[PDB]
DNA sequence: GAGGCGTGGC
DNA sequence: GCCACGCCTC
């Protein structure tokens, strides 16, 4: 019941405010600008920036309680435990 | 590993 | 609107 009445789009979100977020994909709107220096880069999503910014610092803070690797997100790792056992 | 993106608690 | 879990496809 929240529509996306782009276009001809299909889409609808059961949160007004996924709406919007998704509103970005036809109106190319990135708000969330990379602050490095010189970088550039820009996101429609605020967590794709912070994946970004992960690839400057190289901030992994997700790690294998089991083994030395470490990783930038959740799921990465989730699937690597799994390979523990 | 990486990008896109649906989602729900806050 | 943040943030982040987590799933999908490559
Ligand atoms: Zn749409
Ligand atoms: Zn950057
Ligand atoms: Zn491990």
């Amino acid at each position: 019941t929240h529509t996306c009445d782009y276009a001809g789009c299909g889409k609808t979100y059961t949160k007004s405010s996924h709406l919007k977020a998704h509103l970005r994909t036809h109106t190319g709107e990135k708000p969330y600008h990379c602050d490095w220096d010189g970088c550039g880069w820009k996101f429609a999503r605020s967590d794709e920036l912070t994946r970004h910014y992960r690839k400057h610092t190289g901030h992994r803070p997700f790690q294998c309680q089991k083994c030395d690797r470490a990783f930038s997100r959740s799921d990465h790792l989730a699937l690597h435990m799994k390979r523990h056992f």
